[PDB]
């Protein structure tokens, strides 16, 4: 019987923890909140901490707990379940990635066309957007964004990209709340991530919905994918059947029942979604390098100083 610290989405977990649960009996207790948070939290906790797995949205969550040495080195057939082309990887073999998710920016067909869109997002941070373009500044892929950002443009760009956002942009809390403030039409687009679109269409019914997800793709910072991922802590006391459910995650089965109803990009080699996700090759995605904490510390470093924060 294990407990998960949960920062990813709810859907997300409780797929794959109800999956886990038919095929070995093992019960599920989710604890769900921002990986962000959690994280922290589970640094103050030291031993005392109730996790047994630590499931993230992104890397760095993963990243910063690995550097405070918390995490519990994972075997090699784990590791090896998503070992693929530019999936990040553990020094330390203490985190595995699991998932991927796409920057996209989801657009308002009733006001735009793909043509009106820019085929870069360091131009949205433009008077020409002014009140049209929404970003999500407390969303780890925002961050993600803008450490991508630095290294493909350098810090310049992206305190001006950060500044543009701030002076003519709109902010939201969630990523979902950008996207439903678009279809609401107070705003013509947003920068999102690209599984949010399809929960949203399965909800409310794909002909319901006006918006559409746009891909910048020629390696452009904002054609970036960033990547989901989870871990078993070292405090765990239950260590055997939390390796257990993290093998379970990157295994065939563990993907297929996140991939089933979640629109991330399966990481497993011998699994393929149904959800006629876009080819990642076609994303045409920056070749960007892991995320590091001091890469993460400075991109809020930035977010501080535009404003956000
Ligand atoms: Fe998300």
């Amino acid at each position: 019987d294990i407990t998960v610290y949960n920062g990813q989405h709810k859907e997300a977990a409780q797929a794959v923890a109800d999956a886990f649960t038919r095929a070995t009996g093992i019960k599920v207790k989710l604890n769900c909140a921002k990986g962000d948070q959690l994280a922290g939290q589970i640094k103050e906790e030291g031993s005392r901490s109730p996790a047994d797995v630590f499931y993230s949205e992104q890397i760095p969550a993963l990243a910063t707990l690995s550097a405070a040495n918390l995490l519990e080195p994972l075997p090699a057939s784990t590791i090896n379940e998503t070992r693929g082309k530019g999936v990040p990887v553990a020094a330390k073999k203490d985190w595995v990635a699991l998932s991927g998710r796409s920057r996209v920016v989801v657009y308002d067909t009733r006001k735009l066309s793909e043509k009106d869109l820019e085929k870069s997002v360091l131009n949205y941070a433009t008077p020409k957007w002014k009140n049209r373009i929404g970003y999500v500044p407390t969303s780890g892929a925002f961050l993600e964004q803008i450490v991508a950002i630095v290294k493909l443009k350098g810090e310049a760009a992206a305190l001006k990209w950060l500044k543009g956002l701030k002076e003519y942009g709109k902010p939201y809390a969630k990523n979902s709340v950008a996207l439903q403030a678009v279809e609401n039409g107070e705003i013509d687009a947003a920068l999102i991530n690209n599984y949010y679109w399809h929960a949203f269409a399965r909800e409310k019914g794909v002909q319901n919905v006006h918006t559409r997800l746009n891909f910048v793709r020629h390696r452009d910072p904002g054609a970036l994918v960033t990547y989901s991922g989870a871990a078993v802590l070292k405090s765990s006391q239950n260590k055997d059947e939390a390796k257990k459910f993290v093998a379970f995650l990157a295994g065939k089965e563990g993907q297929r029942a996140l991939t089933a109803v979640r629109a991330e990009y399966p990481l497993n080699p011998h699994v393929v979604s149904t959800f006629n996700l876009e080819p990642i090759a076609k994303l045409e995605a920056p070749q960007v390098s892991a995320t590091t904490v001091s890469e993460k510390e400075h991109a809020t470093r930035l977010l501080e100083q535009a404003g956000m924060k």
